[PDB]
């Protein structure tokens, strides 16, 4: 076999999607001497803009005769290998990667691997800033704003990438140094039939090969698919390697039975995000990191916009912009040990995609929940509980119902639970647009 030589040149190459991820592909066997075929369903996809003129290209559907004259499919993570097309060409025998395979087959330098259904991006960009605080020459990816082909280089003495389930589902060639799934929470549906289990068979890729896994204690799914061994280091709000501390009103990192930092160093809040700092040390103590450094990113780090961000502390009210809840999961990783002095002012809604939001009720009770509910299937929120809740239209209208109620010592949470699209370009707009009208209410 070629071995580490992996050598394209010669082959018919086939990539499927033309998205920033099928483009950093066409990029990937240029740079390689390889000028790939590229295709995608959509009609006039963006990424046609960006194409050499010798890439020949079919949009509009998948060309089948394509496909199957392919030495190597490369399949972007947005179709399903259940795809007809694609299934006939795997049942032929056509080897079918992604660009993760692409990426393990090169890369040079040791990878950090991150999935989960909730808190990605945070714990990948938070162990980026552990490299850097390290003088490392870390890249960090995987998201679709920045695939991971395109961080190759050998300079790069570190990767660290955010990997969905689809991604894992065409890559056998990662060897990660340290690998976690954060959680698994029902989502993504449509793509896995067969349900929870299927979804998070998907996700157990990343552990194959993988020198230390970081599993969450707190949920079993996170597990490796055998149960936990000799490489496992758990993270978890009571207990595990890697859990919190709460004594009279003060919160510490605990690690190993010590307390490493008091959380008032860091810039995050909230349970989520401190799990996820939790993980992410936890990552970067197993790929090498020094533990000093570590801890000064966990000080530094101001954390991702939309995600459990406080936007305005003002006359002792918090306004919370968790805008990336999308999910009755997340939303429910928001509720979960939240700390509120006075009352919660929660916001809800937005297009719920039919979710059931029966899991939301067992936080509701109480007598310091308000519910201020919105977008097209706010009456579904509302009816979690109604005595407490209000329905508006907008974000804005409920924004305004809430904010001459709060007192100091109350938090004004945006979770909403739902997608934005029924009212925003997406959920960052969704997201600025709390922020805005907090500084102008609060
Ligand atoms: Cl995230
Ligand atoms: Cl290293
Ligand atoms: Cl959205
Ligand atoms: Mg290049
Ligand atoms: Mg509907
Ligand atoms: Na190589």
């Amino acid at each position: 076999g070629p071995g580490s030589m992996a050598d394209y040149q010669g082959k018919n190459v086939v990539i499927i999607g033309l998205g920033l991820t099928g483009l950093s592909c066409v990029d990937f066997f240029l740079a390689r001497g390889v000028t790939p075929r590229v295709m995608d369903t959509r009609m006039t996809p963006p990424g046609l803009d960006k194409l050499p003129e010798a890439v020949e290209r079919h949009t509009g559907s998948l060309n089948d005769e394509w496909l199957m004259a392919a030495d190597l499919i490369v399949a972007s993570p947005g179709i399903a290998l259940a795809h007809p097309s694609l299934s006939a060409a795997a049942d032929a025998g056509i080897e079918i990667v992604g660009d993760i395979e692409l990426f393990c087959r090169e890369a040079q330098a040791p990878i950090v691997a991150i999935t989960g259904s909730n808190g990605k991006s945070t714990v990948t960009t938070l162990v980026g800033e552990m490299a850097k605080a390290a003088g490392v020459n870390v890249g960090v990816g995987g998201n679709i704003g920045l695939p991971a082909l395109m961080l190759l280089d050998d300079e790069c003495e570190l990767y660290v990438l955010e990997l969905s389930s689809f991604q894992l589902e065409t890559t056998s060639s990662l060897q990660a140094v340290a690998a976690t799934i954060l959680n698994v929470t029902e989502d993504h549906m449509d793509r896995y039939p067969f349900g929870l289990q299927q979804y998070r068979a998907a996700k157990l890729r990343i552990y194959e090969n993988a020198k230390v896994c970081v599993v969450n204690a707190d949920d079993a799914l996170t597990m490796p698919i055998r149960g936990a061994d000799e490489r496992c280091v758990s993270f978890g709000v009571n207990m595990g390697d890697y859990h919190l501390n709460h004594q009279q009103g003060e919160t510490w990192l605990r690690v190993k039975g010590e307390k490493v930092l008091n959380v008032k160093e860091m810039k995050l809040s909230g349970q989520h995000n401190y799990t996820n700092a939790l993980a992410a040390l936890a990552l970067a103590d197993a790929a090498g990191l020094p533990r000093a450094s570590s801890l000064k990113a966990l000080t530094t780090f101001t954390g991702l916009p939309h995600r459990f961000e406080v936007v305005l502390e003002h006359n002792g009210v918090r306004w919370i912009n968790d805008s990336k809840a999308t999910n009755v999961g997340s939303t429910e990783a928001a509720l979960n040990g939240l700390h509120v002095d006075g009352t919660l002012h929660l916001l809800l809604g937005g297009d719920g995609k039919s979710a059931d939001f029966s899991p939301l009720a067992r936080y509701l009770n109480g007598d310091n929940v308000r519910l201020y509910c919105f977008g097209r299937d706010g009456a579904q929120l509302a009816a979690l509980r109604p005595e407490v809740a209000e329905q508006t239209e907008t974000m804005e209208q409920a924004m305004r119902l809430l904010a001459p109620r709060v007192q100091p010592g109350d938090m004004v949470l945006l979770s909403p639970a739902c997608a934005s699209l029924d009212q925003f370009k997406n959920f960052e707009q969704r997201g600025n647009e709390f922020a805005r009208l907090a500084k102008e209410l609060g």
